[PDB]
């Protein structure tokens, strides 16, 4: 159908849009903390602790795979990096104050992001 492509461009501009953010909120991570999955060979109790991991190299395959649907879904993601990292970590670390970087330079990416989101419709 007609709506059904109109609705594929629409999620392909908004993966195109998301591809951005995510392109910006990475380079709130310039020691590449959150690069890659936590390693399950290096840190074998890792999902003992931690249920649902996330990292950015796994954001972006489902990016490219159309797998967020809005917004929400995306920043869903972004968070659980933050928030698995700041459990996980003791605030003393390298990595607990990574994290809060992140989240607050972020969050100035993210605010702006749902304005162009809500406005593009």
């Amino acid at each position: 159908s007609m709506e059904q492509v109109a609705m594929e461009l629409r999620l392909t501009e908004l993966t195109r849009l998301l591809r951005s953010v995510l392109d910006q909120l990475q380079d709130k991570d310039p020691a590449r903390i959150f690069a890659q999955p936590v390693s399950l060979k290096e840190v074998p109790d890792y999902l003992d602790h931690i249920k649902h991991p996330m990292d950015f190299a796994t954001m972006r395959k489902r990016l490219e795979a159309q797998g967020y649907k809005n917004l929400h879904e995306f920043e869903e993601d972004f968070d659980l990096i933050i928030d698995n990292c700041m459990k996980y970590n003791a605030r003393d670390t390298v990595f607990y104050r990574a994290a809060v970087r992140l989240r607050d330079q972020g969050g100035v990416v993210l605010r702006q992001a749902r304005r162009e989101v809500d406005s593009i419709g």
